[PDB]
């Protein structure tokens, strides 16, 4: 099961499910080299689409993921939840905060193999996430490299999360990222959407995560996965 | 051996602003103790922390520095216990001041000496709880939720119950072991006797006795008599 060992991850398509994908383009990102399908969509998961979407997604073999932003979020049912500690938000409750509430409602019977905590850290000062957590989107380049190293080292998290919210992100700056994760695997997520990105990023970090131009360029999309 | 926090069972914990006579300090180093920790939640008086350091060092036993704030950073320690205070409500307290003494000293730290501790304030009335303004009203459920975050989520090394001074719930503190796998479970507040050291040495794996030091050395040496 290599399928499902996210080291080995390089590229992964994530879905916005209040959005809507046709049928024809779903089985195209599907069936692509992908490593996951990813279901996100930072606020409200409408339990009906996502649950729509992932009996589309369940006839096909490769790992279905899920990325917790609420306790509203939690269904059952994914290979994986990434559940996200936004680091540089300063409200207590995208630490651990509404982490703590799903626990009291589900710790007794979650599965913490599948889960994974994400050091995710929020660099667009100009998105619906950025504004949500409260996140302190006013990060230097040392700034993000105390964060990686806290990742790192301290928290020793499995994955540390870079979200350019939809924009490509300061390439310089995910690269220093990179370079204090060791044990630590990046994700980088924000604004691919060329071959040429995806190759450019997927150079630095670990995994990148397309989503926005699945809705905008089918064509486009699939070619990020040529990493 | 000597070095392996897994194995330590009592700590006797040093607040640097108090005084303490060189015969007292003598008598805890000589004791079964497995370390000195040396404490105060508060601005550490650069001054006689060096002092007590001093005389410690004379014995063989480990020396560790409980680091509050990015004031404390000074060398010569076996370990730096950094905490995380999970119950605090201000970022600052998470990982706020963290991020700051990593900016700082980031590029000389032997993480390999640093031990990141999932702390959680229970004493409502304590300088502690108030500082980091902690919510100190948690059910067992809660309770439960912080062992279960720290021991699957954040996989800490260590989660901290800490009921500043006095002694507290023996059942909650039973819970929380319950969930504590990996992770080990360190518990300090009102110990004072052989009979209190006993009871909690039993459910967590390793006790730390402070206050009880400066007011019956005799007392406090009954602490590491814990069968």
């Amino acid at each position: 099961g290599a399928m499902y060992d996210i080291k080995k991850w390089r590229h992964i398509f994530k879905l916005d499910p209040a959005k809507h994908i046709s049928d024809d383009d779903l089985d195209a990102i599907c069936m692509s080299q992908t490593d996951a399908i990813m279901i996100g969509g930072t606020d409200d998961v409408t339990e009906d689409n996502v649950i729509h979407l992932m009996s589309k997604i369940r006839r096909y073999p490769l790992p279905l993921v899920l990325e917790i932003s609420n306790i509203e979020s939690v269904m059952p049912g994914f290979d994986f939840y990434f559940v996200p500690t936004v680091l540089n938000s300063t409200d207590v409750a995208f630490h651990n905060g509404t982490l703590l509430e799903a626990l009291k409602t589900y710790g007794h019977s979650i599965d913490f193999e599948e889960v994974i905590f994400e050091g995710y850290v929020v660099c667009n000062a100009d998105s619906k996430v950025a504004k949500h957590t409260k996140a302190n989107t006013d990060l230097t380049t040392e700034d993000l490299e105390a964060y990686a190293q806290m990742v790192n080292h301290m928290y020793r998290l499995p994955v540390m999360y870079i979200e350019y919210s939809g924009i490509y992100g300061d390439v310089s700056k995910v690269q220093a990222v990179s370079e204090h994760l060791t044990e630590t695997q990046l994700f980088y997520g924000g604004g691919i959407s060329s071959e040429q990105q995806a190759t450019e990023m997927a150079a630095i970090a670990d995994t990148i995560i397309v989503g926005d131009i699945i809705y905008k360029d089918i064509k486009k999309a699939l070619k990020t996965v040529k990493i």
